[PDB]
This record gives C-alpha cells, structure tokens and sequence, in this order.
C-alpha cells in the first residue's frame, strides 16, 4: 500500500524522482512555462543536468515527508501551507498540483509494479484540497 510504496520511492529516489518528473513534463509540455531552464532538452540531456537533478530531488524528498506525514491519504494542513507560501511557488495554482500527481498516477499504473496507484490518487486530491484550504488559488 501507500506506506510501502513511499519505501519503494525512497529505495531509488533520484531514479523514481527523475522519471516521475519526466512524465509529468512530458505529457504536460506548457508546464515548462515554470521550468525554462528544461526546455529544449531532451530526457537523457536532462538526466545529465546538475540542476535538474537536484531539483527532482529535492521536490520527491519533500513529497515523500508529506506523504509520510499523512494520515489516511490526508496531509498535514502545515505541510500544505508549506508548499503554498514557499516563495519558489508564488505563481502556481492547484491545477498544476493536479498535474503532476495525475502523471504521477499513470506512471505508477504503467509500471510492472504493486504500486497502489489509487491511494496516490487519493494523496494528490487530498493535497490539492489542502492547497486551496491554505490559500492556493
Ligand atoms: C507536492 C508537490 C511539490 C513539492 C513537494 C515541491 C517541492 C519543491 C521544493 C522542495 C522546491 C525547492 C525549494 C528550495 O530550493 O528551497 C521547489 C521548487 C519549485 N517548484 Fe515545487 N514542489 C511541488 C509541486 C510543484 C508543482 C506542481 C510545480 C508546477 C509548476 C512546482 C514548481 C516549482 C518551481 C517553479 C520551483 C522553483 C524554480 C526552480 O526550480 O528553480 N512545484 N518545489
């Protein structure tokens, strides 16, 4: 279940980080408008980025705090506020969240893997939920 997978995650961070990050840019390419420094770049050019790899890296460890904060899918209110008033997301609105959580999703429903990709679902809804309660528009 959701605990698990956030150990399966955790166990090959940088690897899960990347790849999930990879799909959501990839099936999402306006969301680049918030990332120019990866335009024009493709997956192995990106892989190979210092700052992209401490970007991804830096997000999954943060999500996976969030996650582990949860109780049944529902994350801590204070860690929701975390993520809104965090300066490096003063533009952002929850369709974005959505986004990312949507790709996240589908990337774990199309691995070989017992993710339990409908708890993920959950945690992304629950999340962005949070995200309005504490101000995102
Ligand atoms: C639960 C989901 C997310 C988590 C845990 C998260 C976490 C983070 C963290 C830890 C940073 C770096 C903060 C620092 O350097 O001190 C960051 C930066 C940033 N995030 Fe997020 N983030 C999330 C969702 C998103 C989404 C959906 C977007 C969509 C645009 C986004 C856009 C950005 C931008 C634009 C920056 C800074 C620009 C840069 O990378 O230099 N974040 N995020």
């Amino acid at each position: 279940g959701f605990k698990q997978d956030i150990a399966t995650l955790r166990g090959d961070l940088r690897t899960y980080a990347q790849d999930i990050f990879l799909a959501f840019l990839n099936k999402y390419p306006d969301e680049k408008r918030n990332f120019k420094n990866f335009v024009g770049k493709s997956d192995q050019e990106l892989k190979s980025m210092a700052k992209f790899g401490d970007h991804t890296e830096k997000v999954f460890n943060l999500m996976m705090e969030v996650a582990d904060r949860a109780t049944d899918c529902v994350p801590l209110a204070s860690d929701a506020s975390t993520l809104v008033q965090m300066k490096q997301h003063s533009g952002l609105t929850t369709g974005n969240f959505e986004k990312l959580f949507v790709a996240l999703v589908e990337y774990m429903r199309a691995s070989g893997q017992s993710f339990d990709s409908q708890s993920w679902d959950r945690f992304g809804k629950n999340l962005v939920s949070a995200l309005s309660s504490a101000g995102m528009k």
